[PDB]
């Protein structure tokens, strides 16, 4: 499947395509305010994410730091990013369909539109600015909005027992982003595509 990933930011931003145990394509690149980066999915994939890093200094051999999304220290990401990350969530070829969504549930750096680019289902997006908005005590220094399970580890904010339900913090990225996974056990805003659709991911989609 064809990922298109577009930064409409003013500032650059640094992609990142990983389904954890290995990179998606090359993994990761600079995308300079405007650019577009084209990569290829491997049909079948399960559990790929995309993502974007802010503030990334990288050496010759692809090796730094980003402020967030760091996944660490490389260029090329095999293993998923640091928090916070907004996040473009895929399934692809499941029993002939697609599942997409956006997740705030490892929270939130930079706004974000996931759409299909062929015909079949509608895309969804989370660009209300929840950075300026974001509670004092989640706020990362280094930018962006941290998740309650990142900052407080509590079994309620990370829902280890399987049961949890909404909190405060939950309902703030919510109230914001209601089609953006909040929670761990939020309902789902999960859409269900025909199978090997084409997508585009848009980071700064409104401004």
């Amino acid at each position: 499947a064809t990922f298109e990933i577009v930064n409409r930011c003013s500032y650059t931003v640094w992609a990142a395509a990983s389904k954890g145990d290995a990179a998606l394509d090359a993994g990761g690149r600079q995308l300079n305010s405007g650019e577009s980066w084209t990569i290829n999915v491997e049909p079948g994939t399960n559990g790929g994410k995309i993502w974007a890093r802010t503030d990334c200094y990288f050496d010759d051999s692809g090796s730094g730091i980003c402020k967030t999304g760091d996944c660490g220290g490389l260029l090329r990401c095999k293993r998923f990013g640091r928090p916070p990350t907004t996040l473009a969530e895929f399934s692809l070829n499941q029993y002939g369909k697609d599942y997409i969504d956006i997740s705030n549930i490892k929270g939130f750096n930079v706004p974000m539109n996931f759409s299909p680019t062929t015909r079949g289902c509608r895309g969804v997006r989370c660009a209300a600015d929840i950075v300026g908005q974001c509670p004092a005590k989640l706020k990362a220094p280094g930018g962006g909005c941290n998740d309650a399970c990142t900052v407080f580890q509590t079994s309620e904010y990370c829902c280890t027992t399987g049961k949890c339900g909404p909190t405060e913090y939950s309902r703030f990225f919510k109230r914001l982003c209601p089609d953006a996974f909040s929670y761990v056990l939020d309902k789902p805003t999960t859409v269900t595509c025909p199978g090997s659709s084409n997508y585009r991911v848009t980071f700064c989609p409104t401004a």
